[PDB]
């Protein structure tokens, strides 16, 4: 019935909203629409695959507050395995390699190549974290598909194909659905194209031992009977003292103050009183999520290991069910598996299929990139369509098509009266992550202390430690990479020497 | 409690579908959110302005649906005033004009104009009304803006504002915000440009004596107490023998089927159970509404009437708030007023000033371009905007982003087990508009029908007939019009 603050969402940004708002004293309620606490992280556990993380599950550097809220709850990290060859399929061929990005011979393509990422970064320094509709050239990029930006950009058909797959895989959606705009901060906000691409020193390095799940439950562990499960909330009220929150089983309750802890567009199940004003009345109907399928083919033996593959394959072709996969297995070395994700207008597509034709499809394809018949004896498959999540949305994230964030980017963290907004799609620093979840979870919640007079303006938004666990190598350069000119500009100096 | 029928919104759309079932023999219950009936229609009354529609309120030749509907409840239409010349505003200067097409002088910018618009009908022309995602070129088309296509289209600064002032007016979204290919099926559906665009012989034609609301109105008096205002419906629940829909306030209502006449994306203010198909769950959250304020400023008289203008503002460029202006003077000659629409970015950025403050703009605005300082002084100003509305969401209606519809289109109008689906959002002519919100109820309710055995399949489609009272002129081009060449293809001869 009554507490100082109801948290709207049992996802990681609301259990760490929570969890803060508690161990500092108030009573909190968290009310959650499923059977469960986790959303678009999940950890499925049975005797087949011990666990198994469907949802979210990488963290890397950088990540420093998810790693400390993991670490504080008894969580232990381990390392994806990076040790062999990575594996570059185009046009039919596997060509393994080393290092976070696939290297590329031909000259003119190599210097295209270069150029693309570089300027990502490039254009990626002009936008602040904290305020994308900022950037100098906002409306110039916004009003912009990633997909106009890669034909401009990508003077071969290489680093386009190349810069396709990075947009799908990274935000699950097609180069012509994404704001330019929107892309870029979403990749500079995470620290550059190398740290979001990579596995060792990147956003992929490990996984928690025993699934990220943990984080959700272990904070629920904590919080005893103020989660409340199955408990989707219907009705936010402002109109009197207290704020009520009325449930579809038909509870109330009465607080304080409101933490929205959900994706943004999912606040639309939510009817409101007063109405929300106009510019989140809008905002909340123009930011859906990606499409994604986390698929986990089981094998006897990490069989690719033998052939000096780690597992990590990066498959480009329209042929191609899955895009991208990591090597799965346990660190002890068992429950061999290769995860991969089924991306955009192909988890559209190959949804029509059943699990066994999924299964059959990924094992082909396996086969036929790691050169392996063993990749045809799978003894076990998980799968995870986030598409069908009435109260996800989609996953991983929520992207912005173009025109949309410079006109209602400013008002996503907006508090509305009394009611304030977390989720991993409010923060500043890898927000469509986990990390992201927490950020915006503690930084919600500090919002209210300091409504509440308890912490002063300046401790709303609070550094973190690094990690000594997961120390950042930082991200490095050379003098080629910064230097050789784009193709446009190696065509400007021919016309200039010929003269 | 029970019913055959739960029809969810009382707009045109729900109302049109109510009416069909009930007068079939059907107990039919209406749930509506709002205190009122008309959703995206709302006519208000007072002394001042006796009555004026703030939401939808033009009619057409070849709308015949809505026109048939209104002349069984009783309701009379009156020709908007063209009988003097329209404005084009361009770079500061009124220049006055007669036809459809506001003219061009300069023959390289008139060889674009004329592409332009000759283009968006022949893209058109491939493009199936039930079906849009079946193009030849679909996904090349539903992958770029409208601002990518006019891009590579127009060879002037000239035709791309004034194509970008087409599209934003018709759909209340910027070119970049939009599909082409959607924006071009949206066109298509509605007859091709000159239908679009045209007040004589157009979608601008005429207004309803009284109001549109009316149409609503007088649908709910026929039905008594079966319409249920402020009942938003919260959750629906397809497990069970009978479909239970629940309301906000608490109540449950128990039916064998169900019609959804809402905006697609408010589909979202509903939980299911069970879950929705994954098509569905994620259509309803890429599919967003335009932003719009109509606002009408009063006079004295219609003053413009005297320097033969007819109150018809085309003005171009960012400085302007309204790009477009009608005659609101009632057909009596009195209530003198002029309707203005701000839109897409404007009204985002118009809405944080006052009531007084948009006025005041209007009037200066309106004075210069009408050259007359009667502009300067109303007598009264009433406004809506209809971003601010939690169950519209926007207007005049929902618009397509790149990639969506050939990817989720199909999800639109296809049933989900006992619930069936309306709205104008899901018509196949004049969708967007009054005329398609009819289109779509009658069709939804007349599914339900043939679910039910009452009739057969071929008469859930079912053709109107002509309007008597607003006949369809046919739509011609000239020679010059069809065989002038693009700027390009002048370059190809040279
Ligand atoms: C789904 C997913 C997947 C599948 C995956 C992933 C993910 C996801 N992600 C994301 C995460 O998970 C997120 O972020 C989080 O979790 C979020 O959180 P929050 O914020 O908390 O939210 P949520 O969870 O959702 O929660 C919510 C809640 O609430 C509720 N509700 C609703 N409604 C309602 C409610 N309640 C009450 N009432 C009402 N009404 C619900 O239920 C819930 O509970 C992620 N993340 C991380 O961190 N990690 C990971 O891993 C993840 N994942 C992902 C991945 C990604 N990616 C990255 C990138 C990569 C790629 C790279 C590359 C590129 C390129 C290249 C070239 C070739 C060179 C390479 C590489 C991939 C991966
Ligand atoms: C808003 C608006 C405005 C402002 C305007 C307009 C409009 C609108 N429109 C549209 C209409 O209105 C529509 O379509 C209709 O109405 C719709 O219907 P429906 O479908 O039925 O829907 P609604 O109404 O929305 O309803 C729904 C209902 O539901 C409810 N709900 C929700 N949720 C819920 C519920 N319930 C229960 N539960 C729950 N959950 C609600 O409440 C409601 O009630 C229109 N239309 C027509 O027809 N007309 C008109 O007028 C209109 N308007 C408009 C405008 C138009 N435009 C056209 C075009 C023009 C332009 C021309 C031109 C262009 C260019 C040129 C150059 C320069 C050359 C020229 C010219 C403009 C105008
Ligand atoms: C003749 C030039 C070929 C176009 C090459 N692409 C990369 C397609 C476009 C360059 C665009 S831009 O010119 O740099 O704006
Ligand atoms: C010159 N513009 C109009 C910029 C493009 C010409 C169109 S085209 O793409 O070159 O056919």
């Amino acid at each position: 019935n009554k507490c100082d603050v109801v948290v709207v969402g049992g996802g990681i940004s609301g259990m760490a909203a929570a969890k803060l708002l508690h161990d500092s004293g108030l009573n909190v309620v968290v009310l959650e629409a499923r059977d469960r606490v986790g959303g678009r992280t999940y950890t499925l556990r049975n005797q087949k695959v011990k666990y198994v993380d469907l949802g979210g599950s990488y963290v890397g550097p950088t990540q420093n507050r998810i790693l400390r809220l993991a670490k504080e709850l008894g969580l232990e990290t381990y390392k994806v395995n990076e040790v062999e060859r990575l594996i570059h399929h185009v046009k039919g061929k596997s060509y393994p390699f080393r290092g976070p990005f696939p290297p590329v011979w031909n000259p003119i393509t190599y210097l295209d190549h270069n150029n693309f990422w570089r300027t990502m970064d490039d254009m990626g320094r002009e936008i602040p974290s904290d305020a994308p509709w900022k950037a100098p050239l906002a409306e110039e990029w916004d009003n912009m598909t990633m997909k106009e930006l890669l034909d401009k950009l990508c003077w071969t058909e290489s680093a386009k194909q190349l810069a396709t797959l990075f947009v799908n895989l990274c935000v699950t959606a097609e180069t012509h659905e994404v704001s330019a705009l929107w892309f870029l901060w979403y990749v500079k906000q995470c620290g550059g194209t190398t740290r979001i691409i990579s596995t060792t020193n990147g956003g992929q390095e490990r996984k928690f031992v025993g699934g990220s799940g943990q984080v959700s439950e272990r904070i629920m562990d904590l919080l005893g009977d103020r989660v409340k499960l199955e408990r989707p909330v219907i009705y936010i009220d402002q109109t009197r003292e207290n704020v009520l929150v009325e449930t579809l089983n038909h509870e109330m309750y009465e607080a304080k103050y409101v933490i929205s802890a959900i994706p943004p567009t999912l606040g639309m199940k939510i009817h409101f009183n007063p109405p929300l004003p106009m510019m989140r009345n809008q905002m909340i109907t123009r930011v859906p999520l990606g499409s994604v399928i986390k698929c986990i083919v089981y094998y006897k033996e990490p069989f690719w290991r033998k052939k000096d593959y780690c597992g990590t394959m990066i498959i480009d072709g329209e042929e191609a069910p899955v895009a991208y996969t990591l090597d799965d297995t346990k660190p002890e070395g068992n429950y061999a598996a290769i995860m991969g994700f089924i991306l955009a207008h192909k988890a559209r597509k190959l949804a029509r299929l059943t699990k066994e034709e999924r299964l059959k499809k990924l094992c082909e394809l396996y086969a036929k990139v790691l050169g392996s018949l063993e990749a045809l004896e799978p003894v076990h498959y998980e799968e995870k369509n986030w598409c069908e999540e009435q109260y996800s949305g989609g996953c991983y994230t929520t992207y912005f098509p173009p025109g949309i964030l410079t006109q209602y980017g400013r008002v996503l963290r907006q508090p509305v009266d009394r009611i304030y907004f977390a989720g991993t799609e409010t923060a500043t620093h890898w927000s469509g992550y986990m990390e992201g979840a927490v950020e915006a979870g503690e930084r919600a919640a500090r919002e209210i202390l300091h409504a509440m007079g308890k912490i002063p303006e300046d401790e709303i938004w609070q550094s973190e430690p690094e990690s000594v666990d997961v120390p950042a190598q930082p991200i490095t350069t050379t003098f080629l990479e910064r230097h050789l000119p784009s193709v446009p500009g190696l065509l400007r100096l021919i016309g200039l020497t010929t003269i």
